């Protein structure tokens, strides 16, 4: 219903618990979470396509894409869909997240369970670098930790 969780983890010590609450069917999805064990400062953060998390987040795909849009974030509109941009981490390597998005829904029609977030090392460039990985991921970093959105209720 309203709630889902994503256990971000990888090989690295970076692990995080994301939480989703949709307080309605068409209302925004309040995302909040804590990632623990990355470097400080801005970390690119977005939704990827994977779902077949059979063994682990090996071949986590590019950013989930509805039709065709480049990469972006909270500057451009030519953002894939799951492009949140980037989030700040404290010096201990703890990134807090607490915001509300209108671009997805875990309740109602599309019920976006399963989806694989990936947390990146460096800040999302907003795909301004002007190379494939800028336009694909915003040159954000080689997929530090990731998981899948599991229904909570
Ligand atoms: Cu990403
Ligand atoms: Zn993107």
């Amino acid at each position: 219903a309203t709630k889902a969780v994503a256990v971000l983890k990888g090989d690295g010590p970076v692990q995080g618990i994301i939480n989703f609450e949709q307080k309605e069917s068409n209302g925004p999805v309040k995302v909040w979470g804590s990632i623990k064990g990355l470097t400080e400062g801005l970390h690119g953060f977005h939704v990827h396509e994977e779902e077949d998390n059979t063994a682990g987040c090996t071949s986590a795909g590019p950013h989930f894409n509805p039709l065709s849009r480049k990469h972006g974030g909270p500057k451009d509109e030519e953002r894939h869909v799951g492009d949140l941009g980037n989030v700040t981490a404290d010096k201990d390597g703890v990134a807090d997240v607490s915001i509300e998005d209108s671009v997805i829904s875990l309740s109602g029609d599309h019920s976006i369970i399963g989806r694989t977030l990936v947390v990146h090392e460096k800040a999302d460039d907003l795909g301004k670098g002007g190379n494939e990985e800028s336009t694909k991921t915003g040159n954000a970093g080689s997929r530090l930790a990731c998981g899948k959105i599991g229904k909570a209720q």
